[PDB]
């Protein structure tokens, strides 16, 4: 299997409960957890990385972890997550056309990695015109896009970044740029944010590495109080709302050469005419780190910037 072509143990200096950094009791819980799922006849996604993510999300309470894993398998099957990349590929032409329309208005792109080797993810909400967005896309479509990325993240980005880091990478480093948004719109999209939180927390536990929110307007703390209610304790702890010193905070976690110039870094596209919202640069593009899983599909079609 592909799991054999990249590190399956995290850095020895990663958080507790991660692959290769278990206590005796955690190691035993894992074996018992996998034993129960095997007995229930599950076959897929029973690797240490996956199972430990569920165990951590439930504090190694085995039965509560089994319930969570069982529900996730059902959901993946009913929602179509198990074939989402395949389905996308079978209709690439059309999906890419739709994707390119929203790219400039709602930038979502990966750009290298943080200091621990985690994929560096950026999203800018400032140029979003809700009226125009509802006219060209739907919330369900965007949720689909989210689920597809979780799958792309696991099959392409993780193996590549892990081979480059020399150890298992299970999470990402996300930067949410809120410069230019209206709190008004923020409140208007609460239900969508709630849907994102539910998919993430229920079916993709422990995928959050670092989550920074920069350029948030005054009074964002108020609106965020509306969001915390449906976020789990661990999720909140991974979210950091930065102030005017955000650049110094980002530079502690991200190599300056990987950080875009406008965020305090020195990273520039090889062609200062390409747009960051059409880019997908990272280890998953380096032939030296791409394995039997093959290279990740190009989300922005012919426009996809791979440098």
């Amino acid at each position: 299997s592909i799991l054999d072509t990249y590190p399956q143990i995290c850095s020895p200096n990663a958080l507790p409960g991660t692959p290769g950094n278990l206590t005796k009791e955690q190691e035993e819980a894992l074996l018992q957890f996998r034993s129960i799922l095997l007995e229930k006849n599950y076959k897929e996604r029973l690797d240490d990385s996956t199972l430990l993510r569920f165990l951590r999300a439930r504090k190694f309470d085995i039965n509560a972890s089994v319930e969570m894993f069982v529900e996730t398998e059902r959901w993946r099957e009913e929602y179509g997550a198990n074939t989402i990349i395949e389905d996308y590929e079978n209709n690439k032409e059309a999906e890419d056309k739709e994707r390119i329309k929203l790219a400039k208005m709602y930038p979502q792109y990966y750009h290298h990695v943080d200091k621990d080797g985690r994929p560096l993810y950026f999203e800018e909400l400032g140029g979003i015109n809700l009226k125009k967005m509802y006219k060209i896309t739907t919330e369900k479509q965007m949720l689909r896009n989210l689920v597809k990325e979780y799958e792309l993240f696991a099959t392409y980005r993780v193996p590549a970044c892990s081979r480059r880091a020399g150890y298992l990478i299970e999470t990402s480093c996300t930067v949410l740029d809120l410069k230019g948004i209206s709190l008004s719109n923020a409140y208007h999209v609460l239900s969508y944010i709630k849907d994102v939180a539910d998919i993430s927390q229920n079916y993709y536990p422990e995928r959050m590495g670092k989550f920074y929110i920069i350029h948030s307007p005054f009074g964002f703390s108020t609106m965020f109080k509306m969001v915390k209610p449906f976020l789990d304790p661990v999720t909140v702890s991974k979210i950091f709302i930065l102030g005017s010193s955000y650049k110094k905070e980002l530079l502690k976690q991200i190599p300056i050469e990987n950080l875009p110039v406008k965020y305090g870094g020195t990273s520039v596209l090889h062609n200062p005419n390409d747009k960051f919202y059409y880019s997908d640069i990272g280890p998953w593009r380096d032939p030296r780190y791409i394995g039997p899983e093959g290279e990740i599909p190009n989300i922005f079609g012919k426009f996809t910037v791979t440098s």
